[PDB]
C-alpha cells in the first residue's frame, strides 16, 4: 500500500519527481478520466502550514488565462497535495538569462500577459508581494502562468518596492516589480544589483539607474512612471492597461478580463459528467457550482481545457 | 546577473528540476569537462532558521567521498546565493521505483540494499549519522547505482551538539546514536519486499503508538533469512539491534554474492590521479608539482570541479580533456 498516496492513486498516475526543496516537492502525473497531464505539489506537512493555505484560498478564488489552474486538492496523514496546470515551458528567467536581450517588440509581447494576470489580482483585493521572472512559467503553447501564491496578501531585494523593505507592509508593490522586470527584459541586467544586501538596499531608497542607449524614449518614461520611489506617484493599473508603450504595436489595450467563469458552465462538459455520474442535469451543474477542489472540480476544468486543445469530450 | 555571473563562467545553466522552498535545483554543464552536473540554489535572505541545516551538510559532504554518496564539487557564494555544484543522477529516487512496480524480489531487493549497507556503514566510519534515511534520499545514477543524498539531518553521534520521516523514525528517536540508522535501513528492508510499511496509520499520535510496540505483519511470502534480519533490525532496544560490523557479513547480504559488503571508499583524498594531474598542467601552464600542491587544498573551488569531474570522466571510459 502506502497510506499517504491511496486517495490521490484513484485519480492521478503519478510519473517523473522534477521536485526537491526541503519541506515542498513537485512530481508530474497524468489524470485517469481525462487522459491529462497534471503537476503536483506534495507536500510534507509534519511548520510553515498556514501560508500553504492563504495560497490555497487565494487560489480558490482566482481563475485566468494567465495563472497557472488549481484543479484539486487532498490531504492524508503527512501531507497535502495541490494538483496544477502543466507547465512545461520553463521560467521566464530561464529564457532571460540563456540569451542576452529581448527586442521592444519581444518584450510588449511578454509584458502585456504580465499585465492581464496582475490587473486581475489586484481585481480580486489581492497583491502576489513575489514578481520575479522565476515565477512566470510558460505552458506548453509558450504562454505565460503566474505562479506561487505563498506571499500574497488580501519576496526578493532586487524586485522589492522602497516602501516595502523601509517599513510600510499593498498593491502599488507590484507595479514596481513589474517596472524591474521590464527592465531586466529589455536590458539583460536588473536596474539596482550590488555584491552586498546593505548596498542594494541603498541603491533601491536612492532610486538612481542606468538608461542604456538602445532603450526608446518610449521605453524611458514607462520605466520612469512604474520606477518611482514615492508608491502615491507610482503608475496606476488603469493607466498601465492603455499606456501608449502598451498599444504601441497592438491597436487596444490589454484584456485583464477572465475567459475562464466560475459563474457560466460548458454544457458539452455537463453532458459528458451527467453520463459518468448518471445524474440528470441540474443535479450536475448543481454540484459543479459548489466549487470545492475535489475530484469533481478537477475533472470539470481538465475537461474544459480537452476541447480547447481540439480533442474530443471524453472521459476513459 | 551578479548573483549569477561567478557561477556562469564555469557551467552552462540548463533545466529547473527542484524549487520547492529556498531551494531551487537546476541541472547545468561544466563548460572545460563537458561534465553534466546538478546545481542546488539557496536563496540566502529567505532561508532563517533553516540555514544551519546548509552548512552543517556542506561541511559534511567536504569529509565525506564515496561511491555511493552523491558528489559534492564546487561551492559558490555570492550577495544572497549559496550555490552547490553536485553529482548528476538522471535514474530518479528509489521511492519512483518502488511505488511504480509491485514489490521488488528478495533477489532484487539485495542487489539494492547492498549499495545501502555500503554508503551508511562508510558514513558511521566517519564518526556522523545520516538521521534522514527513506527511499526519497536514494538515487539512480545514469549507471543505476544508488547515490545517497541530503545529508541536511546530519548528526555525529558522538561529537559536539548543534530528525526525518515518522514512518522511518527509531523509538528512541521519538522519545528523545547512528543505532538509529539500522532501524530506519530495517524500514526500508521490509517496504522494499512487500511494498507496505511495517508501521502505517491515518494519524501521527497512532503512527508513534505503533513505532513505539513495534509489532508488525510478517507476510508469507517473506522467507526465514528475511524475517531473521528483518527481527534483528526491528528491535525496539538500540542496544538489541544488530551492530554494523554484523550487517555487513549477514548470511542475508552475502546469499548469492558470497562476499561481504565493501563499504571502503574507491574515491581518495591523498593519492591525486596521474593523467588529470597531467592534463591540469597542461591547460593551467604550471609543473605537476605545484598542480599537485594546489588540488592537494579541498577548498571545493573551479579546482576541486575540473579535477573531480576529470576523475569522473576517465573512470567512464571517456577521453581525458578540457576545451
Ligand atoms: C498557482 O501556481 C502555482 C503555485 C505554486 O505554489 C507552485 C506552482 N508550481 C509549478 C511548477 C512547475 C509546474 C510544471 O508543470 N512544470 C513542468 C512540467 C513539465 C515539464 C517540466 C516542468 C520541465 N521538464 C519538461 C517537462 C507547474 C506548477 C504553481
Ligand atoms: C549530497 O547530495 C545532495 C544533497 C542535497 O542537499 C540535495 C541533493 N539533490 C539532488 C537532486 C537531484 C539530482 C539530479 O542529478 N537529478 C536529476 C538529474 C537529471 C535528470 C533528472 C534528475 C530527472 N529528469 C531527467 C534528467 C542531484 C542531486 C543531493
Amino acid at each position: 500500500h502506502m497510506k499517504d498516496y491511496d486517495e490521490l492513486l484513484k485519480y492521478y498516475e503519478l510519473h517523473e519527481t522534477i521536485g526537491t526543496g526541503g519541506f515542498a516537492k513537485v512530481k508530474l502525473a497524468c489524470h485517469i478520466l481525462t487522459g491529462e497531464m497534471v503537476a503536483i505539489k506534495i507536500m510534507d506537512k509534519n511548520s510553515d502550514l498556514p501560508r500553504i493555505k492563504t495560497e490555497i484560498e487565494a487560489l480558490k478564488n482566482l481563475r485566468h488565462q494567465h495563472i497557472c489552474q488549481l484543479y484539486h486538492v487532498l490531504e492524508t496523514a503527512n501531507k497535502i497535495f495541490m494538483v496544477l496546470e502543466y507547465c512545461p515551458g520553463g521560467e521566464l528567467f530561464d529564457y532571460i538569462i540563456s540569451q542576452d536581450r529581448l527586442s521592444e517588440e519581444e518584450t510588449r509581447v511578454v509584458f502585456r500577459q504580465i499585465v492581464s494576470a496582475v490587473a486581475y489580482v489586484h481585481s480580486q483585493g489581492y497583491a502576489h508581494r513575489d514578481l520575479k521572472p522565476e515565477n512566470l512559467l510558460f505552458d506548453e503553447y509558450h504562454k505565460l502562468k503566474l505562479i506561487d501564491f505563498g506571499l500574497c496578501a488580501k519576496g526578493a531585494l532586487a524586485y522589492a518596492a522602497p516602501e516595502l523593505i523601509q517599513g510600510k507592509s499593498g498593491s502599488e508593490a507590484d507595479v514596481w516589480s513589474m517596472g524591474i522586470l521590464l527592465y531586466v527584459l529589455m536590458c539583460g541586467f536588473l536596474p539596482f544589483d550590488d555584491d552586498t544586501a546593505a548596498a542594494l538596499v541603498a541603491k533601491i531608497m536612492r532610486g538612481k539607474y542606468d538608461v542604456p542607449k538602445w532603450l526608446s524614449p518610449s521605453s524611458i518614461l514607462l520605466l520612469q512612471q512604474m520606477l518611482q520611489v514615492d508608491p502615491k506617484k507610482r503608475i496606476s493599473m488603469k493607466n498601465l492597461l492603455n499606456h501608449p508603450w502598451i498599444m504601441q504595436d497592438y491597436n487596444y489595450p490589454v484584456e485583464w478580463q477572465s475567459k475562464n467563469p466560475f459563474i457560466h458552465l460548458d454544457d458539452d462538459c455537463v453532458t459528458e459528467l451527467s453520463v459518468h455520474h448518471r445524474n440528470n442535469r441540474q443535479t450536475m451543474e448543481d454540484l459543479i457550482s459548489l466549487w470545492q477542489y475535489d475530484h469533481l472540480t478537477a475533472t470539470y476544468l481538465l475537461l474544459l481545457a480537452k476541447k480547447a486543445r481540439g480533442k474530443p469530450v471524453r472521459l476513459r
